[PDB]
């Protein structure tokens, strides 16, 4: 659904078509102006960044794994006269059909009686899936992946990509994949029974040299090299696949370009009548696009083990049956063409639509994990009371779109009950300790995280345990629109830390809520303050994070008793465009700002420049107003005349519209 | 008879021992001797048995 | 209907007597008790029994 | 809920005999032993005891 995903996208910002994608690693965001403030009973000491940069690092690498399920057929694409009042499929209308239609008179009494079964096989999700992932493969084809690279590194602790990803070769996307082709036969019309466990698909004339590659290809395992997104494990969908084609297919020709994928997709769409299908498809790719790159070291917990997508397995009877489908089809919803069309228009705006669906999802799971278990609403029953339908599992697109949901607070409605796609909700389900394995930079680490061994020479190759599930990525896109004050992204926000004199710099927080707000407004000043718990004697520090530069309290790494001794003689300047705190007395209170957003990109240490025409919200009535008009303009040559006018010269010529 | 579908490879074994000659050894009343019913039964599915 | 053509003569003369034979009770009759010989099948008979 | 409608007959005939005995209480009272069992396990008993 293009529609509720381009809902989620901030109102600042104004998207082109182009997207010139050249690397594995995006940092999206956004340039703000923060008025910061430092009041005292000495005086009060003024700041002002004029362009403050909040990112969120997304990635192209990320494991998952494929398997064939069972799922719900759609049935939007038949004709409405065999339908009934209720919605479904009325046996009697079928065979009445079939009997006045173009059909061999001696199949008719042996096809009618397969209709129980092979007309309730509809579902093409699968195949629209692998055919979208092969338009993108030869797209972005030259980014590259290196095994010795840094997936993650915040000064303390590193993770590589050899730690994350075993089994993995350094190679290019294009060359990743090395697809064979499964066999396109020509399906005859005088077949005495029709071979169920094998798919035939509808096609208009004649199967192009290229469109047999592409189908080819789309129909077969999927056995990467590199981890990548759009590149990942699938199993073989089908051995053989029909094409009721009069015109004969062209034999395999062996290359393509991406422009011919988008061919092939178009013809398969508008002969087959399958629209929500498609629809089904590019909600699961939005998904399984890009992954995050994990905010800090210990929420890499998220992506040690492959979640599993779940992709609907490849059935279609419109082959046998090219009586059914015609140009008067049944359909639940008016705008059940708005996706494709969309798609066709602007492809490269799915990469905003994928950015914008898992930053609403690892956010809202960031503070889904910090509920006790013992609740109405929980990390086990959030997604049954959420739910007004009848799904087969509560698996696959059910739970990411339940997600969006919270975020935004508005109600999601798509037309058919599909569960399909990837689950992320799999690490916080199982809940036991995840062992994420970590390369040391220091010899002063296990203080700051809770390692395994307390004593670590340099270069050794250790393990953290990570007990509660941190927040994966910063709200950036969904900044101000449904606040909480776990994140506190607020415009203007205020914290009063309440000192005397006697006391010399040394303040406790007994207060939990207030020491955060301390904490990440400090950091904007661009100061490096060190806390100390006093109950169990492990050190907090601010600066645990280089992309959104804000401190959420998961960064302690422990649930206890709250007692911070915080020493404000050893804040450290370490950023550039800060404000001073020499030597404070009395009470202080910290403020900030934010007045203006413009969106902003990088990629490879370098701006990212939006480029093309102007997107604009395409509707359903934008085309069809042109259908109303038809160009009624009579299509007859009316040629008008120019009457020569002279004037002083007369040597040179003159001529009016009149 | 009439069938929906396909004739499972059970459903042959049910209808082959329901249409035979019941020679019971003891005396049970839900096993009493009844004579061959039929030697032959058609079963009109297109979906082979 | 969907019959070929050159039996709708043949048939409809048989018609008369055919259609006429409808009693599936000695069918169903037996199939139910074979339902019962395999749900309670471990009941036992002693010949030299009271 | 299902695209292979063929197995419909065969498993509704399954459930309706399944359905009218479902009880997982033994299994929930046996995992709460074991939950006890470990926590409280340094409880000692000595047979010449009163």
């Amino acid at each position: 659904m293009s529609s509720l995903l381009n809902s989620l996208l901030p109102e600042y910002f104004k998207p082109k078509t182009n997207l010139n994608i050249n690397s594995s690693r995006v940092q999206y965001g956004f340039n703000a102006r923060i008025d910061m403030q430092y009041e005292d009973d000495s005086g009060t000491r003024k700041g002002s960044r004029p362009n403050a940069f909040m990112s969120n690092t997304v990635a192209f690498i990320g494991n998952y794994e494929g398997i064939i399920v069972d799922d719900i057929p759609i049935l939007d694409g038949l004709r409405a006269d065999i339908f009934d009042t209720h919605g479904d499929l009325d046996m009697g209308l079928v065979e009445d059909a079939l009997s006045k239609s173009t059909m061999i008179r001696r199949n008719v009494p042996t096809y009618t009686a397969y209709a129980s079964e092979l007309l309730y096989k509809r579902n093409l999700t699968s195949l629209f899936y692998n055919m979208l992932r092969l338009y993108y493969i030869k797209k972005w084809g030259s980014i590259k992946y290196e095994k010795d690279a840094i997936f993650y590194d915040n000064g303390h602790a590193c993770l590589l990509n050899r730690q994350l990803f075993p089994k993995s070769r350094d190679a290019s996307l294009e060359s990743s994949l090395s697809l064979p082709e499964a066999e396109i036969a020509m399906l005859d019309p005088g077949l005495e029974f029709p071979e169920e466990d094998v798919p035939a698909i509808l096609w208009h004339g004649r199967v192009s040299s290229r469109a047999t590659c592409i189908l080819g290809q789309a129909c077969s395992e999927f056995a990467p090299l590199a981890p990548f997104s759009i590149a990942h494990y699938s199993p073989q969908l089908t051995r053989k696949l029909f094409v009721n084609a009069p015109a004969g297919i062209e034999p395999s020709s062996g290359r393509y370009t991406h422009e011919d994928v988008k061919d092939a997709i178009t013809i398969l769409v508008s002969a087959n009548q399958a629209y929500t299908d498609f629809e089904a498809a590019y909600l699961m790719l939005a998904q399984t696009l890009v992954s995050p790159v994990p905010r800090t070291a210990e929420a890499s917990a998220w992506f040690i083990n492959a979640g599993m997508v779940n992709m609907p397995t490849l059935s279609c009877a419109n082959g046998y049956y090219p009586a059914l489908t015609n140009v008067n089809p049944y359909h639940r919803l008016d705008t059940w063409k708005d996706t494709l069309n969309h798609w066709v228009a602007y492809p490269d705006m799915l990469f905003y639509h994928s950015v914008a669906m898992i930053e609403s999802c690892y956010v809202e799971l960031g503070n889904v994990a910090r509920v006790s278990d013992s609740d109405a609403i929980n990390k086990y029953t959030f997604t049954e009371l959420s739910v007004q339908g009848r799904p087969v599992m509560n698996r696959g697109i059910i739970v990411d779109l339940t997600l969006v949901a919270m975020r935004t607070g508005r109600e999601i409605s798509l037309p058919y009950p599909v569960s399909c796609g990837l689950t992320r909700t799999d690490a916080l389900l199982q809940g036991t300790e995840i062992h994420v394995p970590v390369v040391v930079k220091d010899i002063d680490m296990p203080q700051y995280y809770n390692a395994i061994d307390k004593d670590v020479i340099e270069g050794q190759e250790t393990v953290i345990k990570v007990k509660q599930l941190p927040p994966a990525m910063y709200p950036i896109y969904t900044y101000g629109i449904n606040t909480t004050e776990f994140y506190s992204d607020h415009f203007e926000d205020q914290v009063q830390v309440e000192m005397a004199p006697i006391d010399n710099g040394k303040a406790v927080f007994n207060d939990a809520r207030k020491f955060s707000k301390f904490m990440s407004i400090m950091r904007m000043m661009g100061n490096d303050v060190t806390a100390t718990d006093l109950v169990t004697g492990r050190k907090v520090s601010n600066w645990a994070d280089n992309s959104s530069g804000r401190f959420l309290y998961t960064d302690v790494k422990y649930e206890g008793q709250t007692a911070f001794l915080v020493d404000m003689d050893t804040v450290k300047a370490r950023d550039h465009c800060w404000v001073s705190i020499v030597d404070p007395n009395g009470t202080m209170n910290l403020s900030y700002k934010m007045t203006n957003f413009r969106a902003a990109m990088f990629s490879r240490n370098k701006p990212l420049y939006m480029t093309g025409g102007s997107v604009r919200t395409i509707a359903t009535g934008n085309y069809r107003d042109a259908a109303e008009r038809l160009r009624a303009m009579d299509e007859t040559l009316r040629l008008k005349p120019f009457k020569i006018t002279e004037k002083l010269d007369f040597r040179v010529a003159a001529y009016a519209i009149p």
